[PDB]
């Protein structure tokens, strides 16, 4: 692992995850990119350095460290045009941050249009030298992060607008496409008889994933870097971006066993090894597992995920008990996703810019309908009612600068006013089942907070607003940093094709 204090060299190079040779976005030299690590506490002061050269997978960069409150740093939270200009071409940028009070599994990913699908992104994990679930298992390092990736045969920017799915799923990095299932596949090794903290992480830019091993079950500990009430099951659905940690007792019979990882459409099921990897007990031969699938009979519910510590859901025991309630009704129109009757595009002068530069109020702040602005140390309520007007359903909203409650889950006809689970990415389920899925959270946090889904096709179609919390005290608990100052000028001073 690197970090907490680091650079991150930002380049375009031939990969092939899959045995499929392609032109990729990587970050010093790899994709996912490596693990960057701190404890809870630290600074991180991670250098930037975009060296890429390739403009169809955008000469411009901008990461988002995805889960992290960036409290007085909102200047670093990575989005285009929210928070800040992309870094340009032959520069690099600092982003520099606190990580205060939080602890758990994280990742980073570009934030400019689609680049992150193109490889800019990998694992981050902060870790708790007081982690309350540290007697549960014996091993938690560099190995025991899992991640899942989608991987793509054709470029971002050169496929379909909306992908029907991936041609690969790569686990830790390799995968197989249906084609050649000769492609190396992943191992990750164990040694019987130790407990695993397995660090599950969705670096995905659009599928879902069903993920489990033959032979063992898992147990839940850690949901989007808040710790849980252990909830052992036997298959995992995890959303892009989400996270879990799992204990895994590797107190089986020395063998090989098959991981899955079974996206929600693409190439699915397991025909060639595809949407795998090996779990090698030590000792076992160097061979691919022969285990089969049975059938899952204890899935996660989200429902059935409450906090380790009892963590009251902000505002009042009844549907709208809260300070502010909006609603976020969604369309489609074929190109463009709306929320609200307004598809994001992101404005010109970044939405922080604009702030420090007096817009407070949304009447002020571009983009025009896209924006809410919301009182300072206020409860909030938000509902995203699932809609047959929005295809590529379940749609997995996050929200910037946040852990929400989710107070209704996708699945669930049920409000939960008491022990539910937070997390900040959270499935908005079906038209199919009625869904409504109903999050809260403070406004103890100003700046401008991007709250958007997660399929990075569906914000690139405008799938995307801004929560301008707290815009009066946003310019004196955010100071920046004069190199953030620096970026839109360099920026809007790029040709378009160095863009
Ligand atoms: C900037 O980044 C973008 C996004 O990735 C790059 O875009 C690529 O554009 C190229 C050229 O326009 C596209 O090439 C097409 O590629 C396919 C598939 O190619 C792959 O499969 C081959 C078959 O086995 C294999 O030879 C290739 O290996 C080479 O390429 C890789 C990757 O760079 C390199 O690592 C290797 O060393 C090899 O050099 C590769 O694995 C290919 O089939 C296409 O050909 C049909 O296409 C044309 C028109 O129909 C025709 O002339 C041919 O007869 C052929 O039948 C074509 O060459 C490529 O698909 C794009 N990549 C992606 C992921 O979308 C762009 O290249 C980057 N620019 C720079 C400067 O690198
Ligand atoms: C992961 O979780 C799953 C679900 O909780 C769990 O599956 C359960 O496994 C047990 C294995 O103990 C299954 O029950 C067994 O079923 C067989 C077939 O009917 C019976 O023959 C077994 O009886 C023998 O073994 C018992 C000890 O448990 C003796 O008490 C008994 O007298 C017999 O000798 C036994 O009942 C159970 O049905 C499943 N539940 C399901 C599928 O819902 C699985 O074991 C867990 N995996 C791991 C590795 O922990
Ligand atoms: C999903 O829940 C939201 C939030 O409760 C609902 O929107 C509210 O509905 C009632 C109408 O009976 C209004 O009084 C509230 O003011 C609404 N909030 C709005 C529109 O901002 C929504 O109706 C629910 N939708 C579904 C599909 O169940
Ligand atoms: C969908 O709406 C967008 C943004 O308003 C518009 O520019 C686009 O042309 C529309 N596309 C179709 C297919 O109607
Ligand atoms: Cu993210
Ligand atoms: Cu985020
Ligand atoms: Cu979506
Ligand atoms: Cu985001």
């Amino acid at each position: 692992a690197v970090g907490p204090v680091a650079d991150l060299t930002i380049t375009d190079a031939a990969v092939s995850p899959d045995g499929f040779s392609r032109q990729a976005v990587v970050v010093n030299g790899v994709t996912p990119g490596p693990l960057v690590a701190g404890n809870i506490g630290d600074r991180f002061q991670l250098n930037v350095i975009d060296n890429l050269t390739n403009h169809t997978m955008l000469k411009s960069t901008s990461i988002h460290w995805h889960g992290f409150f960036q409290h007085g740093t909102n200047w670093a939270d990575g989005p285009a045009f929210i928070n800040q200009c992309p870094i340009s071409p032959g520069h690099s940028f600092l982003y520099d941050f606190q990580v205060p009070d939080q602890a758990g599994t994280f990742w980073y990913h570009s934030h400019l249009s689609t680049q992150y699908c193109d490889g800019l992104r990998g694992p981050f994990v902060v870790y708790d030298p007081n982690d309350p679930h540290a007697s549960r298992y014996d091993v938690d390092n560099d190995d025991t992060v899992i991640t899942l990736a989608d991987w793509y045969h054709t470029a971002a920017k050169l496929g379909p607008r909306f992908p029907g799915g991936a041609d690969a799923t790569l686990i830790n990095g390799k995968g197989r496409a249906p084609s050649d299932s000769v492609a190396e596949l992943s191992v990750i090794k164990v040694t019987k008889g130790k407990r695993y903290r397995f660090r599950l992480v969705s670096l995905s830019c659009n599928p879902n994933h069903t993920f489990s091993i033959d032979g063992h079950n898992l147990t839940i500990i850690e949901v989007d870097s808040v710790n849980s009430q252990p909830l052992e099951v036997d298959s995992i659905q995890i959303f892009a971006a989400q996270r879990y940690s799992f204990v895994l007792d590797a107190n089986q019979a020395v063998d090989n066993y098959w991981i899955r990882a079974n996206p929600n459409f693409g190439n699915v099921g397991f025909d060639g090894g595809i949407n795998s990897a090996i779990l090698r007990y030590d000792g076992a031969p160097a061979v691919e597992p022969t285990t089969n699938q049975t059938t899952s009979v204890k899935p996660l519910n989200e429902v059935d995920l409450h906090p380790l510590v009892s963590t009251p859901v902000p505002g009042s025991p009844s549907s709208g008990g809260v300070d502010k309630a909006i609603n976020m009704a969604f369309n489609f129109n074929g190109s463009n996703f709306f929320i609200n009757g307004a598809s994001f595009v992101p404005p010109t002068v970044p939405v922080l810019l604009q702030i420090l530069s007096g817009a407070q109020t949304a009447q002020d702040l571009l983009p025009s309908g896209s924006v809410y602005v919301l009182p300072s140390n206020a409860s909030i309520e938000i509902s995203f009612p699932a809609t047959a007007a929005a295809p590529g359903a379940p749609h997995p909203f996050h929200l910037h600068g946040h852990t929400f409650a989710v107070v209704r889950s996708a699945g669930s006809t049920v409000y939960n006013y008491d022990n539910p689970i937070f997390r900040d990415v959270v499935s908005t389920g079906t038209p199919a089942a009625g869904d409504n899925v109903t999050i809260r959270f403070d406004t103890n946090n100003p700046g401008p907070w991007f709250l958007h889904c997660h399929i990075d096709f569906h914000l690139e179609g405008g799938f995307a607003v801004v929560m301008a919390e707290d815009t009066p005290d946003v310019k004196a608990v955010n100071p920046v940093p004069q190199a953030w100052s620096d970026l839109c000028p360099t920026y809007d001073a790029l040709d378009p094709n160095d863009q």
